[PDB]
């Protein structure tokens, strides 16, 4: 499957910038765009050999690790490092059967009996999208994490925490442009935070955005839908227009009328 | 007043093209854009030394005649031929003392008693829109006709047909890309054919789509307007997106929120 590097040792917004659009570049074939928004590869008909894309994360202690990432929506499905291969708990027997073609030489594969969304993974960490960090040094820490995890160094709230960040600084970020440049100032001024309620309403609705898209009228939605912003305060969407800045990627919901 | 000049001798459809692109620069400002349709200037708060602009039209006789538009909405409001100047009914005060300014050289000025509207047109031209030729050469006869109201060689039902022809190819060419566009086949075909359903609704709906643009909610129309399409079925629109290469230039309906 391809293969994209990043490090976090000496990470700039640009080289940042420049990684998230390669993965998004991997993720889309361009053949299917709508109200100028790429969508995703359906999954029925996608062959096994076009399924995935592999991130390759390497940190200032020169440790990697290589999350495969499913072209349909671009969430991770598990990661190697080393001598070991984990990957989530599929959600049907296509994705089992599908996970099989990942990491084949590593000798050492589990699977997880969780599964990788957030609601699992925050009941597993023991804390909310709303407490956990962000930023060059919170990934710098989950790589180490996710490595350490095969010589037993690891706990698993740590390796669940450390998989609240990856999830939403790669797989975010190339859902959404406005997380990707929420990313970017962190990176900018090196700051660490939590994310606020704008990045978490985005995150809880990317599967409704773009099922709502793909469903409009001409554009207009039948239904609106309630977002937050920074501050918190709710925002009515009603047309795929003021999203068409926000939103990068939608997963495929139905065929272009 | 500006004053752009066209003939109809050796018209091709790129002067045509030209013409059309330099009323619609000549009647907009590019301060008021909305999704990306110009506005055309709000009429309070207007100069008059801004509330015109002149175009002025000859033909393959070597006959003349200067229609005057009015830059709120591009209707032609008066003309003027040689030794007279006729204007249309004036709505309103204001609008009767704005006229006032134009061609103020002419010795004779008329003022007619009916408006410029296409119901009161076609009633005194006996004949309604869809049965009017619209081409080069019914334009090349309007100029015509129009010159010689002047020395009473022109009958008033011909006076009004040749109203309705300038109208449609000047003001509703610049209203509509897609009115342009009809006019641009005519000439290079050099056929003149009535209007077919899609150009009358979207003549008779133009005040209708620049309100229901400008109120609405992020490009989402609150209700929907039936259109007609080239073979008289009905189109509804939902969204301004679908308006955007089919309409150049609104009418001021409110601030932009």
């Amino acid at each position: 499957y391809p293969i994209i590097n990043f490090t976090t040792a000496g990470a700039t917004v640009q080289s940042y910038t420049n990684f998230i659009r390669a993965v998004r570049g991997r993720l889309t074939t361009g053949a299917d765009v709508r109200h100028e928004i790429p969508v995703l590869p359906n999954r029925v008909g996608l062959p096994i050999n076009q399924r995935f894309i592999l991130v390759e994360l390497s940190n200032h202690a020169e440790l990697s690790v290589t999350l495969a990432l499913d072209v349909t929506n671009a969430y991770v499905v598990g990661y190697r490092a080393g001598n070991s291969a984990y990957f989530f708990h599929p959600d049907n027997q296509e994705d089992a059967e599908a996970i099989t073609h990942l990491f084949t030489d590593v000798q050492n594969r589990y699977t997880f009996a969780f599964g990788g969304n957030y609601d699992r993974l925050e009941q597993l960490a023991g804390n909310l999208r709303e407490n956990i960090e962000l930023g060059n040094g919170p990934l710098e820490e989950a790589i180490s994490a996710l490595y350490y995890y095969s010589t037993g160094g690891t706990q698993l709230p740590t390796l669940a925490r450390s998989f609240i960040i990856c999830i939403q600084m790669i797989s975010e970020a190339a859902h959404f442009q406005y997380i990707e440049g929420e990313m970017r100032t962190r990176i900018r001024y090196n700051r660490r935070s939590a994310p606020d309620p704008s990045v978490i309403t985005l995150e809880n609705s990317w599967g409704r955005l773009s099922t709502a898209i793909q469903e409009s009228n001409q554009g207009a939605f039948a239904s609106p839908i309630q977002l937050q912003r920074r501050n918190g305060s709710k925002f009515s969407v009603y047309d795929v227009s003021i999203l068409i800045p926000i939103i990068a990627l939608m997963v495929y919901r139905c065929a272009p009328p």
